[PDB]
């Protein structure tokens, strides 16, 4: 037979308790206004699906963030922006304020709150343990958001956390990969930064939920606390899984493999080879104990996991011992 079903612990039928209009994007009709209420003054970084821009709103003084659009299938566009709304005013999520097209090349753009990232090299380096763990809680309380508003980030990744540490401002940014969680449906494959896909997109599981996300989590709190960028450094899309085994181990790949009936590629066959699963010490040296505890540990080696479904929950993750120090503060 082919796959074995795979549904998502919670949150599960969240999507088919709303109304339609909630998730079915394809049928959002867009309201555009005039990209000439907004100026740009710089850019502020590229990438596949986007150019961004700080602007400022001419009628308001204020700044914001231009998010300029690349050509994407036009119900993708709708879908971000449909995501953006049902989540505007949730926990770090960034705020979508308009949505405008140059006048005349007609060039979709998205507006956004401004999020002051810079100087942050001096941020990425120096890091206490205490603002990871709050930081993390951050990254953590928008995910759980996200994830009980049947909406799948699928991107998460530094790049896509925006940070003003002089306000201890953390926006989760960039949802133009974002899905609505639906029992059943099975998703594209070929999402997520290679360094960050779930063993789930590495074999081609298709009916996957919001534990992906926390998968991504795993790799940004590892390759923090162990100061490797990135932790699993594969060279393609099959020797991330390879790099993945090498850590995990294969014993566990291969018995997900079998739980899941998952077809694994025949490319696999003579590279993912034979690996023990490694002890998370092999990873620690004197540049980087100062972030490693016991509790970041147990934490981080409890979202590593290749079945997707025995990976914490975002709200999982929040109770673990890791953050009660960070819970005690906010309060
Ligand atoms: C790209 C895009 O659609 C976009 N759209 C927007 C909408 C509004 C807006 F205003 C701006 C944009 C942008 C947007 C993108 N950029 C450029 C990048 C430059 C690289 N930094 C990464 C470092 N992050 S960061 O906070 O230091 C950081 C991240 C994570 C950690 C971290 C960790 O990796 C692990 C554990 C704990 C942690 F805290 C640390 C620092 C992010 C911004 N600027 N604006
Ligand atoms: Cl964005």
């Amino acid at each position: 037979s082919g796959p074995v079903p795979s549904r998502a612990r919670v949150y599960t039928d969240v999507n088919t308790h709303r109304p339609r209009e909630y998730w079915d994007y394809e049928s959002h009709v867009v309201e555009w206004g005039n990209q000439d209420d907004y100026q740009l003054v710089r850019k502020l970084g590229r990438g596949k699906y986007s150019e961004v821009f700080e602007a400022i709103n001419i009628t308001n003084n204020e700044k914001v963030v231009v998010k300029i659009l690349k050509p994407v299938k036009k119900k993708k566009i709708k879908r971000e922006i449909k995501i953006l709304e049902n989540l505007r005013g949730g926990p770090n999520i960034i705020t979508l304020a308009d949505i405008v097209k140059d006048p005349v090349s007609r060039t979709p753009a998205l507006v956004f709150e401004h999020v002051n990232n810079t100087d942050f090299k001096q941020l990425y380096q120096t890091l206490t343990d205490y603002d990871i763990r709050f930081y993390m809680y951050e990254i953590l309380k928008a995910l759980d958001y996200c994830h009980s508003m049947g909406i799948m980030h699928r991107d998460v990744k530094p790049h896509n956390v925006m940070i003003d540490h002089e306000h201890r401002k953390l926006r989760l940014i960039d949802w133009g990969l974002a899905e609505f969680y639906h029992p059943g449906q099975e998703y594209n494959v070929r999402v997520a930064s290679r360094y960050f896909k779930g063993p789930e997109l590495l074999v081609d599981y298709q009916m996957y939920d919001y534990s992906l996300d926390m998968w991504s989590l795993g790799c940004m709190l590892a390759s923090m606390i162990f100061r490797k960028e990135p932790f699993f450094h594969g060279h393609d899309n099959y020797d991330q899984l390879v790099r993945i085994a090498k850590v995990l181990g294969t014993e566990d790949l291969y018995d997900y493999i079998d739980k899941y009936n998952i077809e694994l590629d025949p490319r696999f066959n003579d590279i993912l080879g034979r690996h023990s699963r490694k002890r998370w010490e092999r990873f620690v040296h004197s540049e980087n104990q100062h972030l490693v505890s016991p509790e970041a540990l147990d934490f981080l080696d409890k979202l590593l996991r290749y079945d997707h479904q025995s990976r914490l929950t975002a709200r999982e993750a929040m109770e673990h011992p890791y953050f009660y120090t960070v819970v005690k503060d906010q309060a």
